[PDB]
């Protein structure tokens, strides 16, 4: 059954899905969508949340532009993730182990629900940078603290995290987002101290992977497509 | 293997995993933990994001305020449903078509990033109403319009929601939350309209369910509970 991912290269959302497949050696089709910019009107056909990733299902074959109502259309990066890790269980993109099974779903969980927040208020709206080192640092202490990623063996998990933490070097060298110079100069001497040395090789271990180098532009290229976010007003910083 | 869940009336995440616990057939231990007023010290070993619910898993049998290092610390309520589901696959907690499985996913991640959030802030912050109104008709319209539950057959991501919009009502008639006398006339007359009456049903399928009533103390006694809970100042209302 065919599989389309609806994408852009400056979704770290559609990022996590394109790893997933890659690990899965899923047969698929990627199309881009201009959803911050030039939503196409057929787009409300595939996710009527209008949101960056969307994915059709089975249906016959079809032009992604074209997309047909018999395909299953499947909403949300990690409801994909696990459905991926369903279709293709020789690829082990989870554990067998249900404890172990538990780590990943865990680790997904802890991510969305206090991470990613931070990132957003950071970059989008210049919010301190200190809650974020924070919550990074518990996502940190969730790892093997000895190597390996979040559940031991690669996992969906790892496909969840490490598009927002692999964008986050790159994007503070180049200064992207609305955060202080201050705040700018505190992250990067964070993320480059010991205090994070645990993440940085966790950072190194995906980005390795196949599955991380076919789906990643370049930095200097996500760094560009990131710069085409109205969200993310190049030249303004917020001051406390 | 030992199944303890750290547990408090008050807290609809763990809810969630009483009623997944409940649907599984599973032995399990239960302990109630004051985690907003008065947090045993003992706490942070099975949780260290001091947060409820908490789990332990296996190791030997003792006492739950004597928590033993041997067994598994699970957090994050949507993880251990999906746990359990593992622990228990001839409970059929999940669906096993993936694409079915995958609308039980996505339906999750529509409750957690785009309904929860709203709850919170309309209870905990007076926020507008309007928002959450509208984040739960995109929620209903995920439903399978003739009945039934998120993924047709019950799942966790009926365990996942419940909790939340059962609450919603008995809430809502005894004036529970921050929000404004106008907002909350908004609110009670929208949830009693023809434009809900999809997830109503959907509220009496899923507390008709064995596994709410034996995880639910009653409306009033429910509503009782809530009242403890710091962030629900009583006397306080915000207004725009
Ligand atoms: N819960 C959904 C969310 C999908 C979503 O919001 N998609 C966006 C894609 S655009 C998000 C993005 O461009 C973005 C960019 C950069 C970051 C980031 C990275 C690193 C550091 C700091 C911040 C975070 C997000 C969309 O379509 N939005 C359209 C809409 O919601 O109307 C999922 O899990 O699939
Ligand atoms: N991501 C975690 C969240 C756990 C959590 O925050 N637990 C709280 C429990 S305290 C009750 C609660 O969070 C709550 C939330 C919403 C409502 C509500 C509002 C509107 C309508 C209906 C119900 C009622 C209660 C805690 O320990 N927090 C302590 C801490 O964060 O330090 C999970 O999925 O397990
Ligand atoms: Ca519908």
């Amino acid at each position: 059954k065919q599989i389309t991912l609806y994408t852009a290269t400056f979704s770290p959302y559609a990022h996590r899905v394109r790893i997933a497949l890659e690990e899965a050696g899923a047969e698929y089709t990627t199309y881009d969508v201009d959803i911050l910019r030039n939503m196409p009107d057929w787009f409300p056909l595939v996710n009527p949340l209008k949101k960056i990733p969307a994915m059709t299902f089975g249906g016959p074959e079809v032009p992604p532009d074209q997309p047909s109502p018999e395909s299953a259309k499947i909403a949300e990066s990690l409801a994909m993730l696990e459905f991926i890790a369903d279709l293709f269980p020789d690829a082990k993109l989870l554990p067998t182990d249900p404890v172990l099974r538990a780590r990943a779903r865990t680790f997904m969980a802890l991510y969305e629900n206090y991470v990613n927040g931070q990132f957003r208020d950071v970059w989008f709206l210049g919010t301190p940078a200190d809650p974020l080192l924070q919550a990074l640092e518990m996502l940190q202490g969730a790892l093997p603290p000895d190597g390996g990623f979040a559940a031991g063996e690669w996992s969906i998990a790892d496909a969840a995290v490490i598009p927002f933490l692999a964008r986050m070097f790159p994007y503070l060298e180049a200064g992207l987002g609305l955060y202080s110079k201050e705040d700018g100069v505190k992250m990067r001497k964070a993320m480059a101290s010991e205090r994070f040395a645990r993440i940085r090789q966790y950072v190194r271990d995906c980005r390795a992977r196949p599955s991380f180098a076919n789906t990643w532009a370049g930095d200097a290229e996500q760094v560009e497509a990131a710069k085409t976010v109205p969200m993310l007003r190049v030249g303004e910083h917020h001051h406390h």
